[PDB]
């Protein structure tokens, strides 16, 4: 009765990721330029078509096609490759009067919704080991077709990684890679190139060598971007977060605002979450926060140890509460929301990232925590 | 107190709308073509409408009169939006993989994962959260036609709250957002709502002392696509359970069921849902994995919570007896090829008592049951 | 020598893709509405065809279907063009001032001036010119499509100079563009246009031995909107007289004939015509102004270039004893609400001896030599 | 009696925007590549711009920033409407014909046929009913920036009627439609164009006492493109001689000079004007025809209508002798890669005393006289 557990991640090249990187290429001009923008930026990309569309309000002007053609250029493509659509509507005065209370102290949330954080303590990240191997994956793929040591690929490409947890030590059960390639490649260069890297990423996270390797499952890819399948902002949202070891209540991150509770109150969870992991009060943690439109603070809480709390799950609790500020505006600002360059992380994953210096990463509550139990 | 939240949204929503025009493109081309392959995105934004996607079929959808039909009801009209159509035609590399040579197996339509999911809370088998959520919005649209409720528009949300500390829930919170007239009353409407909420609660024996918050924002007249963009598949969790399951991320909507992010999701459903009916487990969760061109899953996980009323390993052996695994035949099995797929474009895919869905029947209790 | 120049394009040409589907859309309409009042306008660039215009109608038109009945004839399928359908209702202060209270009288579309246009020089009554020019298209087409002349496509272009120094016309130069597959035999290719060349002179008693230019690009693979973007009403010039008549600015595809631009054109035409016809000149052209809302010219002027056999102030005279000035009345009398225009969207729409076209009827001759 | 007719439309006319946005994109890629190709079509219907069309150049130009520039006069913003961008790259195909291998040549962008003309009724060397529609509308237009003139929009047309059945000219009708705000006074708005409409009469010292058409809609609110769509080159007659003159069919707007419809057809311009103004005839017209990739028109025609002064031979044989036909030459010679095409875009191509084209430079009489002498 093997525990096999997997997740996701895709790269730089998946369709839904390019919206996703537009999205917050799009957010980052916006705030770069006005700190106090509004924007809700979706993007759709099919077949020689990309539409940029939702609702911002703001004193920058965001060249549109420029910031596609940046995240697309070093995919490559070129400019006779997409008709670029730009339908930027502003933001509703109705939300806008809820969310930018009378009272300048305090913002109201963006929108209604649930958002989970969740930390646990399987890699130095706090990510779970399936998530953290799907995204080094092709982060390594994608590093070698840009330094040009993995020739004739392309830059749409999947990861799927399966771990066995039966176990205290985990196995890798299975690697999967589905990575576009030239019609003129060679494919045992291709497989050899491909299980090398499988190999190094399991060794660098001191694992087993002797996993099930699904490589190119399909037989055949080289129709591969937008041309094989249509992408859309906000589709990849497990594999953003926790590949489906944590819950997720619904809300997309890019081309969100932080007045978008969906993507801070994200962040934040995920801050308390992992601090949390970090201070040894559990082995793993997930928040809920739930929010309700106009209401500085949310609506409801619960953490949830897994029955892996090292102390009374109450005095955990006890301790979040005097450790966090739950106001919303609060916590923008003490995760530095608002200058903080998002487009980082439109690729390979929210959380977790040791590559980057995230401000909801940084262990900076464990004292607090600690010293509140 | 140990509040668990999960929301819905109206037929009016932008990402409703969005699904609910995806499903109607599939819904249009099975009904033509069986064979065929479908994957319909849509954008609704402001004043405009895009209908994109990969289909090879047989068939011919009036793609605009069909997004009209679905936005009719809602209120608008044939001036509203300006309508693209941008229909790619299917990888003939995916499709390689998917249509073997001789037609005795399928393939999967992409790798990923799924989760299926059931509890004992509701005759539904779904979390209360959700059952609430949707019901809530389900009798304020049917309200909202029938002209009980009057000076409200389509678009609308609900988030509901419950009490999880003791043995009988108790509703902590219901929430709820809907788009009004500019010179409505809001004593008719507040009052309309309470009504409502207290029937809802009413219906499932629970309290009705709960916390109502009703339109917090304090003023919602502008609303649909002009308010916020709206797109095929950005409300997967609403679409399936509330939060209280996990989900490996796959859309519904718009895709035919070699698209195992469908297909496979309501496999996990069936199986779930049967397990938990059998009194073998008081909830469980099955997740199968996928890889492209294979046509059975590649790796399988049955977690009951510890709720597990006999061995877990016979539960998974049961499990594996009872259940068919190789794509092709759960496909045909759930009768997946002729189910409308519209009417689960609204109110959840999952814990239809209003519809007669194939994976939400209980015809393997006793399978399971024989088979541990 | 005087050298007079006029051209034409082909069915594939991307103006004159936009100028069929914008009249096939106008077809459509007035099929099911005879009072449907169209300004359909159409752009084809490079993979992406929008359709737009200004249309209010009791008919449904499916624009997507249409566009492709346009298009599958020269070699596209339904994946070569994204289609965006903005069609837009007329303006009510528009139709207000053409839809007057009186019902008996229909103010102009919009204010103008167009011409009519007639000669003695072909049976068409027609500068030779713009025949021999449409004539040569019509030919390679036709020979296209029965497959006579193979590995072409149906993007092309023809110009035709003739030499009016004497009393018999000579053909200076015959030259056509068309747009040929990458593995064309460029000897079959030219033998095949020189004949058609030929034939056609032939077929009007001219001159054997003029100067062809064929394909003077020396490459022409790449051709229909990939090449070269299209737009309605960018051949007004080729629509009409080949730039040896006037031409007052407004476009005939995609309008109804409330539209004076296209149905006060055909009546122009009416006129002339039957004035050649009847003797009274070798050549006549026609000038009528409107106004938006008034039901008749507010200024008309002919001209008979020093042609005419009986005194000016007659012919005047008998045009305006033989003819109908308003609006109104002029649009019955030439059948206008049940014309078809698909037809005329390609190879000019006067002087089409392959049509039965009721503006090129001569059924006005009597009444004008009575009335002088 | 003998009635000629012309029209002109305004900066918000749906066309004219169109055109607008085509030469000043036109203009952004020359500005900085004076290599383009340029061929930018432009549709404006309800809420949406589309800009399409084909174009190489080592330039980038932001196209909704553009699109912004000339809508944001006529009093429309950034959220009106929906920007769609789908420029093609040129015809590797066309590029081969046009770009010679010896780089001493440009080979014509297309096949077509042009008409210049000129005449001597005004100033301007102008059909004096296309000069007048033009004034009227530049007139209203100054006046709606300067606030002279208010509750009205940019979108407006006008026609002029005039009577030549005489030695002197009658203007027979002026007539006018402007876009107006709902709560607009008519009894202000029909003394303010009259007053427009003698003021422009009395400049070209003719009568007075012409029938004035002024809204004959009746109602003209809903206008720019929510009422009308637009297209580039839907002008051509406006464009150029208002009816009066020939016209061979090709457009003017987002063309580069290569385009020979819109190069050959200055150049035309400037051979008839000078032509008429050297006094060899009081009208000419030239018909030049040309053929994709050849260097020189196919087919020349000079017509000055029985107006010739001196011998038709020697008119001919003049323009032969002061002109150079090859297509890089009179580019050059008319400095058209370093001219500003979004002036011209609105108010005519033609007969512009308020600019300094090129074109209607009379700096070739001296050598039509000097040449067309025994
Ligand atoms: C361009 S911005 C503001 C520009 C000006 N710089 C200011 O200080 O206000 C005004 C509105 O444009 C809309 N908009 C449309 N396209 C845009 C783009 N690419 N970048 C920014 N705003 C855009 C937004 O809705 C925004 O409220
Ligand atoms: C397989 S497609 C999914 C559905 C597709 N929209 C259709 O028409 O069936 C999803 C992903 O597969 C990857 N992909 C595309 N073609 C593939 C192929 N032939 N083999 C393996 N992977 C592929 C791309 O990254 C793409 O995002
Ligand atoms: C729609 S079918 C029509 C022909 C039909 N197979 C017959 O012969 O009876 C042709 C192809 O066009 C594409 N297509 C484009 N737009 C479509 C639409 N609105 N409805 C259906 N298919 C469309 C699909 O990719 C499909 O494979
Ligand atoms: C709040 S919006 C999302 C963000 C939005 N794109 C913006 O610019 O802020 C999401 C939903 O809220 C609901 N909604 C829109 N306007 C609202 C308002 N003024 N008050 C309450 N709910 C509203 C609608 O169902 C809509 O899909
Ligand atoms: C579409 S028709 C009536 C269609 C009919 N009720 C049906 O069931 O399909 C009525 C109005 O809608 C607008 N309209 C929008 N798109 C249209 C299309 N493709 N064909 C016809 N009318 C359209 C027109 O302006 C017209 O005045
Ligand atoms: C030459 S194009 C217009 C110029 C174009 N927009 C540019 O970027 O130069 C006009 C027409 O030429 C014809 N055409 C296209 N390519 C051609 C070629 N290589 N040789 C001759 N004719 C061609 C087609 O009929 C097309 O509509
Ligand atoms: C942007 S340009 C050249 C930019 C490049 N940095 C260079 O200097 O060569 C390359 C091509 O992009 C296409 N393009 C698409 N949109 C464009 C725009 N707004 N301006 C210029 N070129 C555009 C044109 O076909 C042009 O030839
Ligand atoms: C009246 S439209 C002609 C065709 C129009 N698409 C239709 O549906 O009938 C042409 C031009 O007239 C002007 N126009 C628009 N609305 C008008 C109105 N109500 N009365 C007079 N002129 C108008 C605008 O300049 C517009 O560019
Ligand atoms: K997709
Ligand atoms: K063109
Ligand atoms: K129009
Ligand atoms: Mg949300
Ligand atoms: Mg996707
Ligand atoms: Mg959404
Ligand atoms: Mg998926
Ligand atoms: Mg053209
Ligand atoms: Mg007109
Ligand atoms: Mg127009
Ligand atoms: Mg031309």
């Amino acid at each position: 009765y093997k525990k096999i557990i997997t997740s996701e991640s895709v790269g730089a090249g998946h369709p839904d990721k390019i919206c996703d990187q537009i999205s917050d290429a799009i957010l980052d001009e916006c705030l770069s330029q006005d700190q106090n923008s509004r924007v809700a930026c979706e993007v759709l990309a099919c077949n020689r078509l990309i539409v940029i569309a939702g609702e911002i309000t703001t004193h920058a002007y965001v060249d549109v096609v420029k910031t596609a053609w940046e995240i697309i250029k070093p995919l490559g493509y070129d400019e006779n490759d997409f008709t670029i659509i730009s339908n930027v509507n502003k933001q509703s005065v109705d939300i806008a009067q809820s969310v930018d209370k009378t009272n300048k102290n305090l913002i109201g949330a963006g929108d209604q919704g649930i958002v989970f954080g969740y930390a646990c303590d399987e890699t130095p990240q706090y990510m779970p080991l399936t998530s953290v191997l799907a995204h080094e994956l092709l982060k390594e793929i994608e590093r070698q077709r840009r330094s040009k040591e993995f020739i004739k690929i392309q830059a749409d490409m999947k990861s799927q990684v399966s771990i066995d947890y039966s176990n205290s030590t985990p196995l890798i059960e299975t690697m999967l890679v589905s990575i576009q390639h030239d019609e003129d490649y060679d494919v045992e260069y291709f497989n050899k190139k491909v299980s090398a890297i499988m190999e190094q990423i399991a060794k660098k996270y001191n694992l087993n060598t002797n996993f099930k390797k699904i490589i190119n499952s399909s037989g055949r890819f080289v129709i591969g971007g937008p041309i094989g399948d249509t992408g859309l902002t906000g589709r990849k949202i497990i594999v953003d977060t926790y590949g489906g070891v944590g819950h997720h209540g619904g809300g997309a991150f890019s081309g969100k605002d932080p007045t978008k509770v969906d993507r801070s109150a994200s962040y934040f969870a995920r801050w308390i979450a992992k601090n949390v992991v970090a201070a040894k009060l559990a082995k793993q943690c997930e928040i809920q926060l739930a929010f309700a439109i106009g209401q500085p603070q949310p609506v409801a809480m619960y953490v949830n140890t897994f029955n892996t709390n090292l102390i009374d799950e109450t005095k955990i609790f006890e301790a979040i509460k005097k450790s966090f500020n739950f106001d919303i505006k609060t916590f923008i600002n003490d995760l530095n929301l608002w200058t903080t360059k998002y487009l980082p992380v439109a690729t390979y994953g929210h959380f977790g990232r040791d590559d980057l210096d995230l401000s909801w990463e940084k262990l900076n509550k464990v004292e607090d925590l600690i010293k509140n139990s």
